[PDB]
């Protein structure tokens, strides 16, 4: 095929954007809810492991996940994207843009998991950790979903990655924290006030660049890629209206975390929908998403009982399962949506989607569980 | 009409970057004016107004903005976007995207004045107040403007929102001052040093959205954009350096707020000039826009007599009446500018931009009243 | 020619990346590296001197720089960009593009140098710098390179400005250190931790801007732009882990600052090779850049033996010559780059390296001085 160049310009800004999610939005995310003291380390260990999934990303990643291959990998024809002519088109674009673009969903799907867990693991065990899980979980996960694998196969819907990035880091995640305990301080049971305006801008840094996420999952600049990004709006402004809700109906105030967490409930839960369903879809996902969120953080506090940044692990999780099955709903053209596939009801769609979800959690925390354990049991993985 | 990619492209990406001047952009630049013990109330209610002017936006904003009607507003048949085919074109871009860039604009004029005024309304009153605003104000006058009403019948010049966004929120967020007192702290008389980083960082992020916001109104990657854009950093360095010169003038030293103001100054000078002036004509605008801004803001001083966070409605306000005069101006051709349209002379202009620049400060602050006392009436404005 | 709007499109998105990286980026990365006290100050200068970039690159530097001239400076046909008709273009976009895009450049350039010394040279006398160097250094550089002069005409490669911006940058900031002293307070001789955050966050908006700086150097959203934006990924990736690994080996643990210099020296190595090296040359150019960039760096403590914000002035000068040689080297296509230019050999091509090297470390080192003295002798330099 040939390049569009209209696509080719799109899809790289949105590549910039994604990364930017990344570096600076995630590190900045986390580095409100985090002590003070651990924000440097943090912000070393999202950096450092942002360097080395890009590097492994054109070392092996992108052949494994988007080369031609089986139901759970692709092929090491494309390392280091050898065999790649730089003229090579794939969809509209060029092909390396391809792989920049999807380097970038590795990359802010690593830094919601070590944003999280960077305070508690020590620097060469989130290495370890990383390379275990982004070459065994990631890889094959995104080789399933966007690599025409098994996910792909049943009919799965999942336009920017409900499944491959935020269940798939949210499982791995809750499994660090799960395995690595972290003494809380005396007096640092909540999240500090003070730093909120840094989860605030790290929100906002997400939301624009979830922009080139969603959006640019469209590879083109056309009107799914316009439909994504209205609904990537709507259902944003509707699950922080919904958390808020909920949260004032809760607690009696609305908070700046409650909002910021919102913001992320609507645009993790749109995430797997945005392309595939109408705005009134999209915002009634988001209001279910921002309350569904509200819910898993509350539930969460029940388990933990202080603030920690895994919770954030709670909304991407349960919002990602929410989204992921609430397109299987609004995908229905009945509802505004897209479209099922051939042959598919939305009963059909939802035992899909439900499908992909269990598949999901199980490949993330089992492969999760051993990146961490490799790394215990070679580096240690406790501060 | 069939749509351009490319303009596809350019336009969802200016839309993200007048977001991004709202999420972080203004509460960044309004977080670093104000006391640290507001600012996540202020960041609360800038996030949950976002979130509503998003969701108000495609539940009847677009309609009655920007579907045709009569001179003041459109018409509901645009719904939730019902009746908006995805593929439906809007000049040489999906109508989708249309909605998107216009509610970014809705969503910064707002949040000029939730991020002004936050700290001092309950919150449950502000949402009242933005309703109301911008149901009656900001989507008439958008109508108006934009939406092929009274003022751009009569001809008016405006070609991304000296009116629309700048004057409007100016006279609302300036009627709120005067209706909500403000207890000065002692000791919090002026801007504490220590924050202005983040005001410099907010007026950072709104300059970079605002080339979304100024070349992305000329609705396609032309060269209409392309000098909208040149403008853009042409009138908002001349207007740092036309704040900064009357500063050191005045006080015998540039202070930073002073460099910031400047840049907003020009920015909002050139709002309704940039796409039909020609570039000398920015870097004049850009220099009065910012001596008249240092000029308006030293009157507001005289008035309050503190540094409080509603002066930069004093330079929103006073620099978009001086650019949108001066857009009469500077769009002669013997100027460098586009044009004037068919029969029309410098001094029709001239008076047909203060028209425009009277009935939006009067309409925007009659509305704005009336959505204050609502406020206040239902819920009690004051904190 | 005719403008191609997804060219248009993605040029002026990537000059507002590139203006996102003074305004900003580098603001905040030296925000992060001198003392609270001289903050205000420096972010004054660096946004007045950015304005005053803005303003003298549309009054004479375009057309000096970008004219057709001679070999060191080009003419004054275009001053104000006159006889340039708003639908020129040049390349397959609108010339107004062009002029923004390489005004970006101009303000990243001197945003570098003034950010370092900002806290150290008298207002009055860094804007006398600023002309002088930008008018006698700057410009006939970009002229040499970029405007068809002395070393675009030898074959000098350098695709995004390993010359024009980095070298010439970092010698001007050298000689600027070298001239004007800096007491160093007691208890400050280290970088304060607390304020690494904001050097992080200025690296990662450098990082997003970069793209829009060496994609865009492609002047078009072609499969240049994704072979530059894919190498920006992986050289700044490969020198992250370079720095950090030498780092952990010299010192026995990676830290922030490693690692945000790390990023740095990538972007800086790989700028003038983005868009003639292929991937594998891109990550050999990231490490050796990331490896020299902390060599340099250590070299300049043994002289300085404090920390200081004219460090950043070794990453960009080391790692800007590293870069120009080392492009010399992977351009080849043996090693999957794009060619030399007809006639050349690799050792020719190292030569002409060289040269542009030296050239331009003489030249900036000369204009830079002499901008200095003007202002010592006029106004005064040292604080
Ligand atoms: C993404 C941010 C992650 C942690 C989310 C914190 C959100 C606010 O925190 C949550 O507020 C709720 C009610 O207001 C409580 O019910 C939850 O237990 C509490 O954790
Ligand atoms: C957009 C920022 C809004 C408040 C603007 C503060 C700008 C600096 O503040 C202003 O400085 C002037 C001279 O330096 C004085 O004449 C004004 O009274 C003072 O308010
Ligand atoms: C671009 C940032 C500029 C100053 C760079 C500081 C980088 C970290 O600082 C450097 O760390 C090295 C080993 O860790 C030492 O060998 C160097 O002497 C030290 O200056
Ligand atoms: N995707
Ligand atoms: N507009
Ligand atoms: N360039
Ligand atoms: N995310
Ligand atoms: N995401
Ligand atoms: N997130
Ligand atoms: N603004
Ligand atoms: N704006
Ligand atoms: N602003
Ligand atoms: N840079
Ligand atoms: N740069
Ligand atoms: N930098």
């Amino acid at each position: 095929a040939v390049a569009d160049k209209a696509d080719n310009a799109f899809m790289m800004i949105c590549t910039a954007l994604v990364l930017f999610m990344t570096i600076p939005g995630i590190a900045l995310f986390y580095g409100g809810l985090i002590r003070g003291k651990n924000v440097l380390s943090m912000l070393t260990q999202v950096t450092v492991t942002f360097a080395l999934v890009c590097i492994l990303w054109v070392v092996y990643g992108y052949s494994l996940a988007s080369g031609e291959g089986n139901n759970f990998f692709g092929n090491i024809n494309w390392l280091m994207l050898k065999n790649i002519e730089l003229t090579a088109v794939m969809g509209s674009i060029y092909q390396y843009i391809h792989v920049a673009f999807q380097g970038s969903f590795a990359c802010i799907t690593v830094g919601l998991i070590v944003g999280a867990l960077a305070e508690r693991i020590r620097f060469p065990a989130v290495l370890i950790f990383v390379v275990v899980w982004l070459t065994l979980s990631y890889i094959p996960i995104a080789h399933m979903v966007w690599g025409g694998g098994l996910l792909a196969s049943h009919g799965a819907l999942d336009f920017a990655g409900g499944t491959v990035v935020h269940i798939n880091a949210a499982i791995a995640g809750l499994v660090g924290a799960y395995l690595i305990g972290k003494r809380v301080g005396f007096g640092k049971e909540a999240f500090k006030p003070h730093n909120l305006p840094m989860v605030f801008t790290g929100t906002a840094i997400l939301y624009i660049g979830w922009f080139g996420f969603n959006a640019g999952s469209a590879g083109t600049a056309n009107e799914i890629a316009a439909l994504a990004f209205v609904n990537t709006v709507v259902a944003t402004a509707a699950a922080i209206l919904g958390w808020i809700f909920g949260e004032w109906a809760l607690r009696g105030l609305p908070s700046l975390l409650g909002a910021c967490s919102g913001a992320i409930a609507g645009l993790v839960g749109v995430t797997p929908a945005c392309g595939y369903i109408g705005v009134g879809g999209a915002l009634i996902i988001g209001v279910v998403a921002g309350l569904a969120g509200l819910w898993g953080v509350t539930m969460l506090k029940r388990l933990l009982r202080v603030d920690d940044p895994c919770d954030v692990f709670g909304v991407h999780g349960v919002c990602g399962i929410v989204g992921c099955i609430m397109t299987g709903i609004f995908a229905a053209s009945s509802l505004g949506g897209v479209g099922f596939a051939e042959g598919v009801t939305m009963g059909h769609q939802l035992l899909v989607q439900l499908e992909s979800i269990a598949i999901t959690i199980v490949w993330s925390g089992v492969v999760a569980f051993i990146g961490y354990k490799l790394a215990d049991l070679t580096v240690g993985l406790r501060v």
